[PDB]
């Protein structure tokens, strides 16, 4: 083949990507087609292509070509496909394309053409496909397209033409397909399509159509319409009388308000049918005459109701979805054996009847999410095929039917408060995903394979409520502790019938608040001991009912009044010292009573708090707030833990400013000497052991330190309770007075 292009055979010449500026030389006369593409050929001179009599096709892709001589194709009278896109002509060349009697596809896309002259396409009796997109077109060339009877495929795509006038196609009596898809059309003529009796595909995409065009009723023959992406809002009756052979309908993304009910009439072969958005569509449209629907979708209406006969005329319907809608009762579905996927979720059904999917045999996918189902009939389910996945997620159920759900894989249960019972394993030995409302419902499929959700961590144990072996004995010596002593140091200071100073006064609330303590640790041990290996039964139980109610607020109510009282106490001691070297007799006795009593009502309230709050003390199981995945009780937890510690540095401080105060040498003989010991150990232990709880609260505000669940769950029954039985154990051992009191309640019962 001549240089310094290839030649492939048969009469075929390979010339493309050399970069050329002009037709090469040295090729034979018997060359049939010609590739030059990709080449700089910018000027075709007259008769550029004189020795090539027997071509019948030319490529001038990418060419940059900007002018051609009137008569540089003179001679091809054999040429069939002519293309000359990615070029710059800028308008059509109609004296150069004058003479291809035998042209058959002309490719003019991607050359920014402004203007067609009317005289254009004569001669081009045999062409059957016409491109033109990517110009810059801005009304459509009716008098050059009406010299083109034997045109087929015309696309016009990519351009800036506005409006169609009546008759523009009225001598394309051959078109096939017509593509119009991104243009700037908004507005067609009542008549614009007249006399394309023969246009099969209609494309109209990305437009500005405002108004559903009537000029369409002339169309017997279309199968494919599009007109998705445009500014059409209603679809009235009788759209589609003029058109009865139609397949498929594009019309989404558009502001589809209102649709009209007999629109989709008697639309035989219609395939599939989806409408979304039609907000003003109250009821269900007539889909008569039209028994070939394999998917139909009608989402964001006000329809109510659903015809029963829907199963009866469907045949191939395969994909049902009617979600967004006010759908209060659902018709038996028996018939539609081809039905595989229904969707109904957010509607306004509240039961499920024994008959509602009797005849669906070939049912994978069920939804039935968001809804106000409260009762289903425990035979629904029996009568199902391979049903794989199942969504009825926020309901309102009490109850749920296992028959005939051996072969579920997905199963969602959010949101259903009010369910209370356990799903058995042997009833879903298929499943591989679930999701339930309370975490103890996921024990008995934990995963050991089965992403069970919310996860059964340490805060909700399956087995043990307390846990390892040696957090239960301690919590065991806890309790007895706790209940033994402050028992014994509440009855001795009120058993004696004599004066009681301050100093005594609060230790004996004190002992009452950490009595409250020993009866929340009381109540967490027998629930162990009656839930020992099967506390997820009683898990759901506890936390929903009364008791962790119960068991929550005495926890808040005595941990709080423990540090208020004890407070008091620390105020009182630096006040009773205070009054000594300055009066030497303490008058505030009274104030201090009525200070007790309030102290007692800030707890109460505190107390009170998480029980107006829904699900505050349900958080755990051991009815304890902690923002430990939680967050309802977050912006609570902070403030106790906050209060609390904010008020040791005001009861330390004092007490350092007395300690500096109060010179070394009275402390020798008095007797505040001991009392004012005892409270410096009671500030001493209760701060050190408030630490790690405050501590740990803080740490999900914290992202960098990530501790594991069951750390925070040891401790907090180790340490939140700790303080109640060490401080009257503090009080008998190492208090001298005690002594004192201990032998007059002897001398008392011995005498009584
Ligand atoms: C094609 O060749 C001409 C020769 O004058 C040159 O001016 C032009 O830039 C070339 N085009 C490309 C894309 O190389
Ligand atoms: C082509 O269109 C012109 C103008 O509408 C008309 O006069 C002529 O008869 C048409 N030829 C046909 C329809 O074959
Ligand atoms: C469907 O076509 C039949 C036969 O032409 C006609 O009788 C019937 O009324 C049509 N459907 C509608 C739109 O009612
Ligand atoms: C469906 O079309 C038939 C045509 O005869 C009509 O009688 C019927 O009322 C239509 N139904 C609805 C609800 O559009």
């Amino acid at each position: 083949c001549a240089a310094p292009c290839s030649c492939d055979g048969d009469r075929r010449v390979d010339c493309s990507g050399k970069g050329l500026t002009a037709v090469p030389e040295g090729l034979s006369a018997f060359t049939q087609a010609l590739d030059i593409s990709m080449n700089n050929i910018t000027q075709l001179p007259e008769d550029a292509f004189k020795n090539f009599p027997f071509l019948e096709e030319l490529q001038l892709a990418g060419n940059d070509l900007s002018f051609i001589h009137p008569k540089a194709l003179s001679g091809l009278k054999e040429l069939k496909v002519l293309t000359l896109q990615n070029n710059q002509l800028k308008t059509v060349p109609s004296e150069a394309i004058r003479g291809l009697s035998a042209l058959q596809s002309l490719r003019l896309d991607a050359n920014h053409i402004t203007s067609v002259p009317e005289d254009s396409f004569e001669g081009l009796v045999q062409l059957r496909h016409l491109w033109l997109d990517d110009n810059s077109l801005t009304e459509v060339p009716v008098h050059p397209l009406s010299n083109l009877p034997t045109l087929q495929a015309l696309t016009l795509a990519l351009n800036k033409i506005s409006s169609i006038p009546d008759f523009a196609f009225t001598n394309l009596s051959s078109l096939v397909v017509l593509h119009l898809h991104n243009n700037k059309i908004r507005s067609l003529s009542q008549h614009c399509f007249d006399g394309l009796d023969n246009l099969e595909t209609l494309d109209l995409n990305y437009n500005n159509l405002g108004e559903f065009p009537q000029a369409i009723k002339a169309l017997p023959s279309l199968k494919e319409l599009g007109f998705h992406s445009n500014s059409i809002s209603v679809i009235p009756d009788g759209a589609f009388d003029g058109n009865p052979l139609l397949r498929t309908i594009h019309l989404y993304d558009n502001p589809l308000s209102f649709v009209g009910n007999s629109a989709f009439h008697n639309l035989s072969d219609l395939h599939s049918l989806v409408i979304r958005g039609a907000s003003m569509v109250q009821q269900f449209p007539n889909l008569t005459g039209t028994v070939h629907l394999e998917s139909l979708t009608l989402t964001g209406t006000k329809i109510s109701s659903i015809p029963n006969n829907l199963c009866q005329e469907q045949k191939m319907l395969r994909t049902l979805d009617l979600s967004y809608n006010n759908i209060r009762d659902l018709p038996s579905f028996n018939g539609c054996h081809a039905l595989e996927e229904i969707s109904l979720q957010r509607n306004q059904i509240y039961q499920i009847k024994e008959g509602t999917f009797q005849g669906l045999i070939s049912l994978r996918i069920l939804d039935l999410s968001r809804n106000l189902i409260h009762e289903i009939h425990s035979r629904a389910f029996a009568t199902l095929g391979p049903i794989t996945n199942l969504d009825v997620s926020f309901n309102e159920l009490t109850s749920f039917p296992t028959e005939g759900l051996n072969g579920l894989n997905q199963l969602k249960l959010v949101g259903n408060f009010k369910l209370k019972e356990a799903l058995a394993a042997k009833d879903f030995v298929n499943l591989r995903s679930l999701s339930v409302p309370y975490a103890y419902q996921c024990c008995a499929f934990w995963g050991c394979i089965i992403h069970c959700t919310p996860s059964t961590g340490a805060f909700k144990p399956c087995e043990y409520l307390l846990g390892s072996w040696m957090i239960r004995l301690t919590v065991w010596f806890i309790f007895l502790v706790a209940l033994f002593f402050n028992l014994l140091v509440i009855l001795t200071t009120f058993a004696s019938c004599t004066s009681l100073p301050s100093s005594k006064l609060f230790i004996g609330l004190i002992s009452v608040s950490n009595l409250f303590m020993g009866i929340y640790t009381g109540i967490l041990t027998f629930l162990d001991a009656v839930s020992w290996g099967r506390f997820a039964e009683f898990g759901i139980w506890w936390e929903t009912g009364s008791g962790c109610k119960v068991a929550g607020f005495l926890a808040v109510f005595s941990s709080e009044s423990a540090i208020f009282l004890l407070m008091l106490a620390t105020v009182e001691r630096s006040l009773s010292a205070k009054d000594i070297m300055k009066n030497g007799k303490s008058n505030h006795l009274k104030q201090f009573r009525v200070a007790a009593l309030l102290a007692f009502l800030g707890a109460t309230v505190a107390g009170c708090f998480p029980l107006f709050h829904r699900g505050e003390y349900s958080a755990s199981p051991l009815c304890l707030p902690f923002p430990t995945g939680e967050t309802p009780s977050l912006g609570f937890t902070v403030t106790l833990v906050l209060l609390n510690s904010l008020a040791f540095l005001l009861m330390a401080v004092i007490y350092t400013k007395l300690y500096c105060n109060l010179e070394k040498e009275d402390l020798s003989e008095n007797s505040q000497s001991s009392m004012i010991k005892h409270v410096a150990w009671l500030i001493f232990t209760n701060c050190i052991f408030f630490c790690p709880v405050a501590f740990f609260s803080f740490a999900p505000l914290i992202t960098a330190i990530s501790i594991s669940p069951e750390i925070m769950k040891s401790v907090t029954l180790i340490f939140f309770p700790l303080p109640a039985c060490l401080n009257p154990v503090l009080y008998v051992f190492f208090n001298p007075k005690f002594k004192e009191d201990w032998k007059l309640l002897k001398r008392r019962v011995t005498k009584k």
